[PDB]
């Protein structure tokens, strides 16, 4: 029957008159029982003695629900008039609205971390239309090396793959027109510089495989390239 008990609960001091066999019991009776990762000093099974301090930390996870935007699903449509390296958002759709449940981590009633864990759609989004390039012959293989390709760019064009300074050479790896053409560039763009970095590297790797890195004499050196 120990009516002098002071309970620092997650910061909030409070005085308590309830009877119980141990501290957990005491917190149960004040209807603030120890849950989840809650801890306390003295121990949870400790006897109640008079004028006693009881310090509890609340460490919990909590379901919270929020009404957020629901992004539209992308419907793809083919455009064989445009390169496969290009994708365009032709109709962006209409965002809908969802109920996102987050697991929220809280200590002493203050949030410390969250993660989204589920979603029910309330108002459905209307589709978006994404128009993708399908021009035959415009496949682009994956870039292999790169820090090297980017260094020869770094070296030869200051990094600007769309470079048309005015001289004789074009693009990031400084193609001439003859060699850009001989080795297949024209499927991608009339000039090295009107094509994307990845398109350029594809057409360059054809030179590189014939001669190796030595078609960029200064710049394959400055890069550190065999």
């Amino acid at each position: 029957s120990a009516k002098t008990v002071q309970l620092n609960d997650g910061g909030l001091v409070r005085t308590v008159h309830l009877p119980a066999p141990n501290v957990a019991g005491l917190l149960s009776a004040a209807g603030v029982p120890l849950l989840q990762s809650d801890h306390v000093v003295p121990a949870a099974t400790a006897p109640i003695v008079e004028g006693m301090q009881i310090q509890v930390t609340r460490n919990r996870i909590k379901k919270v629900t929020e009404r957020l935007p629901l992004p539209p699903n992308a419907r793809r449509v083919e455009d064989p008039e445009m390169n496969m390296s290009r994708e365009v958002v032709e109709d962006p759709g209409v965002p809908g609205t969802q109920d996102v449940t987050f697991a929220v981590a809280e200590v002493n009633g203050v949030e410390t971390g969250r993660l989204p864990v589920a979603n029910v759609v309330v108002t459905p989004a209307h589709e978006a239309v994404v128009r993708v390039g399908t021009k035959p012959g415009t496949e682009v293989p994956p870039v292999i090396d790169g820090s090297i390709w980017d260094a020869i760019a770094g070296c030869e064009a200051g990094g600007n793959w769309a470079i048309n300074t005015g001289n004789g050479y074009y693009g990031g790896v400084q193609f001439d027109q003859g060699t850009w053409e001989a080795n297949g560039g024209l499927r991608y763009a009339p000039r090295a510089d009107l094509a994307t970095r990845e398109e350029q590297i594809a057409v360059a790797e054809v030179t590189r495989l014939r001669q190796g890195w030595g078609a960029w004499p200064v710049c394959a050196a400055r890069a550190g390239a065999r």
